[PDB]
DNA sequence: GCCAGAAACCCTCTTTTTTCGAGGTCTCGTAACTTGCTGATTTATAAGGGTTTTTTAAATCGTCCGAAAAAAGGGTCGGAAGCTT
């Protein structure tokens, strides 16, 4: 597992998306993150993002 | 001859520094005021009832805006159905 995450969110949503992702990966751009992570970890990240999606 | 460093040249951004402009504000100079002379001619006016133009409100219309409602979409949970064992 070696992940790159990119965000295209808007307005209020992008504040939330930042709140989620920033806990799992260093921010390497205004809307991008990139780190290694375990497969189970990634699955949990996906679940958390889906839990509250505008 | 090789290698390194420093220096000269090119371009753009960032920040002060200077400059400029608008405009605001005050004060004094002065061309055109005001006050004073006469007498022939022109103009205004005391009241109030009937009569034109503009103001003013109301209504209407149109537009715009905002809010609410409805639609749309992202997703979760539980249940039922289908398939496989």
């Amino acid at each position: 597992m070696n992940i790159l995450l990119v965000s295209q969110c808007e307005k209020r949503a992008l504040s939330e998306t930042r709140r989620i992702l920033d806990q799992f990966a260093e921010r390497r751009g205004e809307r991008t993150w990139q780190t290694p992570i375990t497969q189970a970890g990634l699955d949990t990240l996906r679940r958390l993002l889906k839990k509250s999606a505008r």
